[PDB]
């Protein structure tokens, strides 16, 4: 009964951010019709995920898939400075989308364990996400394999 969509470029960390989500926790696989979409029950949050960037982005049939959804997370590699521009022009199709009007957006900035990986500040700024008026937005440093920052991330859902 609550319905969050999980995103990024393939390797960005999203089945490792579920991983975390799940620990300790009720999860099953809830089958879906597609090879599209995979979705993930933990407790009553059903989080279906996909990668962005392919084949499917030139059609987009998961936007079926945004009916009555809470929350939009964008996960990013932040060590992936070629493909981010990738994530950016998705991430703005996503918004565009009249059934995602409701949806909070929260941005994991993943893999900042990694050095020289790109900032917070350095993502936000390219993504633009000052210019996102119209969406509440969270951007948030994380390191999937460790958990940390994923708390931080969860709360502010929580919050709202
Ligand atoms: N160094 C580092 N590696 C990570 C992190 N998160 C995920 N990975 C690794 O990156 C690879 C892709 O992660 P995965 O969760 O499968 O990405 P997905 O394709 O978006 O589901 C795996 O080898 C993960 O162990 C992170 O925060 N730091």
């Amino acid at each position: 009964e609550h319905k969050v969509i999980i995103v990024g470029l393939d390797n960005a960390g999203k089945t490792t951010i579920l991983y975390q989500f799940s620990m300790n926790e009720v999860v099953h696989t809830s089958p879906t019709i597609g090879s599209n979409v995979e979705e993930i029950v933990i407790n009553n949050t059903r989080f279906l995920m996909w990668d962005i960037g392919g084949q499917e982005s030139l059609r987009s049939s998961w936007n079926t898939y945004y009916t009555n959804t809470e929350f939009v997370i964008v996960v990013v590699d932040s060590t992936d400075r070629e493909r981010i521009s990738v994530t950016r022009e998705e991430l703005y199709k996503m918004l565009a989308h009249e059934d995602l009007r409701k949806a909070g957006l929260l941005i994991f900035a993943n893999k900042q364990d990694v050095k020289e990986c790109m900032t917070v500040a350095e993502i936000s700024q390219f993504l633009k996400l000052t210019s996102i008026k119209d969406h509440q937005w969270h951007i948030q440093a994380c390191c999937a394999l460790t958990g940390e920052g994923l708390c931080q991330g969860l709360e502010w859902m929580m919050s709202r």
